[PDB]
């Protein structure tokens, strides 16, 4: 009963969350859309910022989890730069509203202690994508005239900008989606 | 002094937020009594219209000039972006607004023209997409909505990390990001 009421309810600040954003929407808010009063919520967390917290780290742990197994994981550096592309987009669909929190919510958190695992995985991510890129251009698969930093800053900053448009449970599959970001970036728009 | 009360506003919204910015913040920050404020504008409503509508008007000005301008199919496209990227460098506030700051502004009334802007940037821009897969400038075999998003979804986000007088030039970034996203990344 409770456990399952309390994932509920964390899903319904999630979602909040996504649309309105974390300044903006208050924990009457989340309880007017979980149909009780503020002090039901408070029986289940101790505030509003562990709901946030909460909700990050389910997404994050598990995203970088995969991230950290790809790389480790013996790929080439073309299938293992498609597999981490393929995980971000997979996160889209999975966990929407955590990955719009993430991408457009979270900037004004660095100012809190209890946040700071979120630069640590900003330099993490950092260290692991542009770390793919630098083997590759080592190895043959990429350009090595093309910047890997400018690279890199290219993938970071469109790792989730789908978020805005994009609907789970849609006739337009995530892996469609990514497949073709894929090919774009990879191989390029222009006909060869 | 109007213009430049008017930029250190736009700063505050890229960097608080709207929301988060009161009229007393603006003055402040420019060193003056929010009364001399009021002497230059009416709102903070009215300073981040003007903000963006002097971003805009310029900014489609020339997309619309580009489109016009006879180039090809993929010259076409790497002026329409670069014009993005010299936006950033020369606006940079205004596109942070434009980006990450009016997602509560999108249903209000005044703010009407955001609406209509995209779907000018989609006849523009499109266009010019459709046209280069018809005359063989752009791969046949992709799928040229998902191509459109991604060429929307991505004008803007530098704006994020990118600021004027960095190690490289903005024209720099744009021709990498050019050449990523029309050669690709790969090896030959
Ligand atoms: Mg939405």
């Amino acid at each position: 009963g409770k456990s399952g009421r309390r994932t509920e309810l964390l899903d319904i600040a999630a979602t909040l969350f996504a649309e309105r954003g974390l300044r903006a929407t208050t924990v009457r808010d989340i309880a007017d859309a979980a149909g009780i009063l503020s002090g039901s919520l408070y029986h289940h967390f101790d505030s509003k910022e562990s709901m946030v917290d909460e909700i990050l780290r389910g997404f994050l742990d598990d995203l970088f989890g995969k991230y950290r197994e790809i790389v480790a994981s013996g790929l080439d550096s073309r299938a293992t730069l498609e597999a981490l592309v393929t995980t971000s987009y997979e996160a889209i669909d999975a966990s929407h509203s955590a990955v719009a929190i993430y991408q457009d919510e979270v900037k004004h958190l660095v100012a809190n202690e209890r946040f700071t695992y979120l630069s640590e995985l900003n330099t993490e991510f950092r260290e692991l994508w542009m770390g793919v890129l630098e083997a590759g251009v080592k190895d043959g698969s990429f350009r090595s005239d093309i910047d890997v930093e400018l690279a890199f800053r290219f993938l970071r900053d469109t790792a989730w900008v789908a978020v805005r448009w994009y609907r789970p449970g849609g006739s337009v599959t995530v892996d469609t989606v990514a497949k073709q970001y894929l090919s774009i970036v990879l191989d390029g728009l222009a006909s060869p």
